[PDB]
């Protein structure tokens, strides 16, 4: 199917950093796509959380340099939370597109079929994910804007200040 193209509008430490366009592959992994697009869009509304199914407002709230940037915690706000539209937790739609660089979008987890609105993007090639993390788009503007994120990150994966999806959305 068409590709969707979405956004983040991103905010270190409360300060304006610039947006983050990115591609995701609906005609590879619909499922996993639609799920990201409508987080994006917030067209769901507010899922069995309680809070809204929205990125917006949300934080990358693990950051590691040389490796990724993960958010999508928007229930928890640490990693242990997020929810997705389906509801829960839904099975690895496939593992057709592989993490072959940076600017690689693609589904965190807690293990197989454990997918639910955590996401990260890959500042590095990251084979060793390959089969085990569904890949579903790519950054294809703002990669600036995503090494910023990543020179806040630290080893320990705790943010040295705030980096905010302040605004998302999808780009018609
Ligand atoms: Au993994």
């Amino acid at each position: 199917m068409s590709r969707s193209k979405v956004f983040f509008d991103i905010t270190i430490g409360g300060k304006a950093s610039g947006r983050i366009v990115m591609e995701l592959y609906d005609d590879v992994v619909p499922k996993t796509a639609g799920n990201f697009r409508a987080l994006c869009t917030g067209e769901n509304g507010i899922g069995k959380s309680g809070k809204p199914l929205h990125f917006k407002g949300s934080k990358f709230h693990r950051i590691i340099p040389n490796f990724m940037i993960q958010g999508g915690d928007f229930t928890r706000g640490n990693g242990t939370g997020g929810e997705s539209i389906y509801g829960e937790k839904f099975p690895d739609e496939n593992f057709k597109e592989k993490h072959t660089g940076p600017g690689v979008l693609s589904m965190a987890n807690a293990g197989p079929n454990t997918n639910g609105s955590q996401f990260f993007l890959c500042t590095v090639k990251t084979e060793w994910l390959d089969g085990k993390h569904v890949v579903f788009g790519r950054v294809v503007e703002g990669l600036d804007v995503v090494k910023a994120v990543e020179s806040n990150g630290s080893q320990s994966g705790k943010p040295v200040k705030d980096c905010m999806i302040a605004d998302c959305g999808q780009l018609k």
